[PDB]
């Protein structure tokens, strides 16, 4: 496990400490505090350390090119006889392959510990995160979504990580800058000059890049993120926006959202490819500049110094040029985090009650609860009763002391405890759920569990109650959860209770069991204040409290084969592209590779030499090698980016469409979560990430192929050595891979619980704050974030552990070539081997890089392919027909089953047989039965969302032969879940603009809500707040209605939905709906039977059959009806009114 200076809690403690600090010098000052110097006090003295290693690295990057200039000296000046230089220059090779092991070594551990301390600042960030979460003030977490935080552990700190890694160059990049033109000035003279000349030129531009760079992407994600909420919203939404048939207005929106942020990943994309392609051309620019300069003032290419100025410019390159520009990008993306986060950070953060008055805004017109007088006391139920929006829960929380007074006073005694309206739960076993932390003693937990009406889901649960559960009891349904919820809270066996009507959440029966057993019997020594809209369980009450207005107004995978790399190339371009894209990344390695052999080609031909050569000759034809190299480096870099993104918008698209037209069972067997990181996740990389490393892969590996295909050229013995040592990067790579894949699924799978936990505790935070939680909660964290910990530790150990021998098999080669050179010392030319060697050293660096992109290629391609079989899935039947109807149908509106038989799928069970009945033209009927009877499918039979067998008419044309969008827009649903998607009002109630503004006005007056979005700023064009949370679930389902209303349809099928609603508002719609669709016929869902006893008919379905269908009254004069059986069942004062009023109505519609 991690050791103690590693554990979350120790390491972020510390960091705490200086931002405390901070903050107390910047209120002495005038100044804002700055979370920057809170981390640099915090980490400086342990980082500075670290650089003695870059300190002696680079050093030692400077001495090993002199090493060199020696070695090679000894083919210049070549005389076999002379042993004693023989033995000197064997000196020199043992001295140069030192020079290599010490350099591996040191380059190890640098990158090894400063990705440690990148690791801790991430893990002390992120504990500061979530010890901030837990004391955000109430109204200000208002402003920053769950969403928006749980962002911030999963992108923002993250960055942190990269930040480190590259800082001491910063320095010592310039620093060894000037050393290496001191070195050069000895060497070349003043022709130094204009090899950094050049330097300093390309400092600045790709300074600015980097900044550039980082101001696109932070613009980017602006559009990624509303893309990414909208989809979810798509994808949860799936069958509201089928059955409206609105697919059409999410295309559009969800397309032009791509469509910009496409556009700046392109530029983004290009400008990170030019910054690529830079590092790759600048030494063959500064060579050049160098020895062109060199000649016109009159020197001559001899081959050590040539290679000893290359190889010094060879550590120019990577300091300069790659990790100094490197640096700035990652510390400029570092600010825009340190930015976001140091804004969050700075976010604000017997029982009497009398003259109680309070605000949650004080931009309110009102106090929000006003004036509030009662008190209660040990063994008395408090019921708190009144309108919506009286102020009911607000209650609640001023007893529970989140709502402090503006006037009056409040006082408890004894322990809270307070249940949510809105369930709540996390992972671990449920019964863990609900000891929350508790001992467990089975006398108790009985008498809880059937108390709380639990012990039936707790039997039939696949485990019981030692079942494992998600982190926001996504494995429970919301009646298990939401007693699960309850029976945590009554198990603390507290002396007050605060009930926020959780009888809300259940069924009736299970309603008034939990009231009796539990909140009457089991809780009767105790104060209650229940707020409850179960006003008919007052008669209980021992004081009864009624708010209105705000006052009280009375009282009483895993791999990947080749198909899937030509698909995802081939997605992108023709294949003529890319047969150009191999051209040009071979023509670019090979003019690469060709400059430096003309430079040892010219110096073999000074060397064979008054008379003296043709600069125009061997200077023109340089002068082609490097421009070649550099437009093809240029085009090579460009095209990758141009194929590989425009293959990521192709598979977007087709994946897109593909999801749009996927049947419903598509949904009901993939979770929500599961589809969407797909989306966020899976395409995230194909846009970002994979591209880079798929150009960085190929860049090297070319030139790994290139370093070892010169030795081979030179030196062709080393095809002897090259077999065994080969064979053993086989062996060792074989080896390695297995663990490879085992840590890196370790590490996924350790990260989620992180996030997972966030989110968890935001949602409870009313829950955990309340039983003075915060504690456990923080220890939690500290579980989760150290156990990932030690995977993310074992991935950077075995990471180097690789590495360090890949560089022990790349020494060996090394060493090979430096004594195989001075073995076969007679037949090779000094420049021949002055090649040959400055290309082996360059490999120790590059071939551990290249064989772990590798593996960070084959692990992101699991990601391309869990996209490409979303390309794939099957398809609803299309949208219109070669057959349509004529605009005026239907017209009547007849609807007919024949033969009807329905499944959810073809291996599925029926869930509806020869099901067969007629619906006249504006005839009225209700659909009623048993749970699970059926009900829900004949929407789906008629909405064709899983096609029936069988034949179903509506005005005289079969609905299986014409197309589904013909089909779904002649229908209008009113859904039980009301949706109101991001957007305007004027989106909301009409996505493609059918209707005017007067019509939409007419509509707002008729479902009476006009004046509340009169009251909006906007008004119809204001953005409405996301998922409508700016009104009530029962004014949201007036925008419901209103989209009926506006869409003049004769069929209306109603989803059992007005009972979702307030009563003295549910009473509201049901009477409109009566005015309104007069003209209409009408097919209604419902469980309250009182609202459909007028219809001209119910049909009783009892299991997949329709058993009854006919006149409500000669159904319940049918005393052996199932109608009757059921109205019987709901009670004798239901059984009455329902039978008299269906006796009344049916002889008044017999009167005409
Ligand atoms: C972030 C760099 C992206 C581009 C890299 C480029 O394609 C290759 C660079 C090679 C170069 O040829 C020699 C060398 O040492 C580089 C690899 C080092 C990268 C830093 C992390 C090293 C380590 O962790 O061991």
């Amino acid at each position: 496990s991690v050791l103690p200076e590693d554990r979350s809690q120790h390491l972020g403690e510390e960091l705490q400490g200086y931002w405390d600090q901070e903050v107390l010098r910047a209120e002495k000052d005038a100044r804002e505090p700055s979370l920057t110097k809170a981390i640099i006090k915090c980490y400086w003295k342990s980082y500075v350390v670290l650089g003695i290693f870059t300190l002696i690295e680079e050093s030692t990057r400077v001495v090993q090119p002199i090493i060199l200039g020696k070695i090679i000296g000894y083919f210049e000046n070549y005389d076999p006889s002379d042993s004693a230089a023989l033995y000197e220059a064997h000196g020199y090779a043992g001295v140069l392959s030192a020079c290599t092991l010490v350099l591996a070594i040191l380059h190890h551990l640098y990158f090894y510990h400063v990705q440690c301390a990148g690791m801790r600042l991430r893990v002390a960030m992120c504990h500061m995160i979530y010890r901030k979460a837990l004391r955000l003030s109430n109204s200000a977490m208002g402003k920053t979504t769950t969403g928006q935080i749980v962002n911030l552990l999963s992108n923002d700190v993250n960055k942190f990580d990269q930040v480190t890694i590259f800082l001491h160059f910063l320095w010592a990049g310039p620093l060894q800058a000037i050393v290496v033109t001191a070195l050069l000035w000895m060497e070349i003279g003043i022709s130094c000059l204009a090899g950094m000349a050049v330097l300093i030129i390309l400092l600045p531009l790709q300074s600015c890049i980097g900044k550039l760079f980082s101001s696109l992407r932070s613009k980017t994600a602006a559009f990624t993120d509303t893309r990414i909420r909208t989809m979810n919203e798509v994808i949860t939404g799936i069958r509201i926006i089928k059955m409206y048939a609105w697919e059409k207005s999410f295309a559009d929106l969800i397309t032009n959202l791509r469509r910009k942020e496409i556009s700046k990943i392109l530029r983004s994309s290009y400008l990170r490819g030019m910054n690529l392609a830079s590092f790759f051309v600048a030494s063959k620019i500064i060579v050049f500049v160098t020895f062109t300069t060199y000649v016109f003032l009159g020197n001559v290419i001899t081959a050590s110094r040539v290679f000893v100025a290359v190889s010094l410019y060879g550590a120019v390159r990577l300091t300069v040029t790659l990790f100094f520009p490197s640096a700035v990008e990652k510390v400029s993306e570092a600010f825009v985090s340190i930015r976001r986060i140091k804004n969050f950070l700075l976010l604000d953060e017997i029982v009497n009650v009398q003259d109680f008055t309070a605000f949650w805004d004080k931009a309110s017109d009102t106090p929000t609860l006003q004036s509030l007088s009662f008190t209660v006391r040990p063994g008395e139920l408090l019921a708190v009763v009144g309108p919506v929006g009286a102020g009911k829960s607000s209650l609640l929380s001023a007893v529970l002391g989140e709502l402090p007074p503006n006037q009056g006073q409040v006082s408890v005694h004894g322990r809270i405890a307070y249940v949510s309206q809105q369930p709540w739960v996390f992972s671990g076993t449920v019964r863990s759920n609900i000891l929350f932390g508790k001992k467990y003693e089975k006398e108790r937990y009985e008498k809880v569990i059937k108390a709380c009406a639990l012990k039936k889901d707790l039997q039939l649960l696949e485990d019981g109650d030692l079942t494992m559960i998600g982190d926001r009891g996504t494995t429970l349904s919301g009646g298990q959860k939401a007693r699960v919820n309850l029976a945590r809270a009554v198990y603390q066996d507290a002396d007050i209770y605060l009930l926020d009507d959780p009888l809300s959440a259940v069924d009736a029966e299970v309603s008034r069991h939990l009231f009796e057993l539990c909140i009457c019997q089991a809780l009767h020594e105790k104060i209650r204040i229940l707020v409850t809209h179960q006003l008919q369980y007052l008669k209980a009450a021992s004081q009864i409290l009624i708010l209105k207005d705000g006052q009280m107004v009375q009282k009483g995978e895993g791999k990947v084969g080749f198909k899937a790399y030509k698909n995802y190339f081939t997605a992108g371009a023709h294949w003529f592209i890319i047969i150009f894209l191999i051209l040009v990344n071979l023509a670019a390695q090979v003019s690469y590779i060709l400059q430096d052999w003309w430079l040892s080609y010219w110096a073999n031909q000074q060397s064979a030499l008054t008379e003296k050569l043709d600069l125009n000759w061997y200077l023109g034809i340089y002068s082609g090698l490097t421009a070649s190299t550099v437009l093809f480096g240029i085009v090579r870099s460009l095209l990758v980016f141009f194929v590989l993104v425009s293959s990521s918008q192709t598979l977007h698209n087709q994946m897109f469409e593909s999801i749009l037209r996927a049947p419903v069972l598509f949904f009901d067997r993939n979770p929500i979560g599961r589809i969407l990181n797909r989306f966020s996740k899976d395409i995230g990389h194909m846009d970002d990430l994979l591209p880079l490393t798929y150009l960085d892969f190929i860049q090297t590996f070319l030139q790994v192929i290139g370093v070892v295909g010169v030795a081979v050229a030179v030196i062709p013995w080393i095809a002897i050595p090259l077999v065994p040592l080969g064979i053993v990067f086989f062996v060792l790579r074989r080896y390695f891979l297995e663990t490879s894949r085992d840590v890196k699924r370790l590490e996924s799978t350790t990260r989620s619980p992180v996030f997972s936990h966030l989110s968890s505790s935001l949602q409870g935070l009313w829950t955990i704050r309340a039983y003075k939680a915060e504690q456990r909660f923080q220890e939690l964290f500290d579980s989760h974030q150290d156990l990932h910990s030690e995977a993310w530790f074992l991935f950077l150990t075995t990471s180097r552990w690789f590495a360090v021998r890949l560089d022990a098999i790349c020494a060996v080669f090394v060493i090979v070539v430096a004594f195989g050179s001075l073995i076969l010392a007679k037949t090779l030319d000094a420049g021949q081997v002055g090649l040959a060697l400055s290309y082996a050293l360059t490999l120790m660096g590059m071939f551990q890089w290249c064989v772990r992109q590798s593996a960070e290629v084959e692990n992101m391609m699991i990601s391309v392919e869990r996209v490409i079989e979303y390309t794939d899935l099957e398809k609803e039947a299309p949208w219109e027909y070669q057959k349509r109807p004529l605009p005026s149908w239907p017209h009547e509106g007849v609807i007919i089953f024949d033969n009807v038989n329905f499944s959810y799928s073809l291996d599925g069970p029926l869930v509806l047989k020869h099901l067969t009945a007629l619906i006249k033209s504006k005839e009225k009927v209700g659909i009623v039965g048993r749970t699970g009877a059926g009900k829900s499918s004949l929407i789906a039979a008629l909405f064709r969302l899983s096609e029936p067998e069988g034949k179903i008419w509506i005005d005289k044309i079969l609905t299986t032969e014409i197309g589904l969008h013909d089909l779904r827009k002649k229908m209008s649903i009113i859904p039980q879940e009301p949706v109101l998607f991001t957007g305007t009002m004027r989106k909301n109630l009409d996505p493609f603009n059918e209707h005017s503004d007067e019509e939409l006005w007419n509509a707002l007056e008729e479902v009476q809500l006009k004046e509340a979005i009169e009251d909006l700023p906007g008004k119809m064009d204001t953005e409405l707040a996301e998922s409508g949370s700016n009104f009530s679930v029962g004014q949201r389902q007036l925008v419901c209605l209103a989209r009926a209303i506006l869409r003049k349809n004769r069929i209306l099928i109603i989803d059992e939905a007005t009972a979702n609603v307030d009563p003295r508002t549910d009473e509201l719609i049901q009477k409109k709906i009566r005015e309104k669709f007069a003209h209409c016929t009408v097919l209604t869902i419902a469980h309250r039977l009182n609202t459909i006893i007028d219809s001209d008919k119910i049909m009783v379905l009892d299991s997949g059959r329709l058993k009854e269908y006919d006149e409500p009254y000669v159904l319940l004069q049918n005393r052996d009806s199932l109608f009757y059986k059921m109205v019987q069942q709901l009670g004798k004062a239901e059984a009455a009114a329902l039978t008299e009023t269906a006796k009344q109505v049916y002889f008044k519609r017999n009167y005409p």
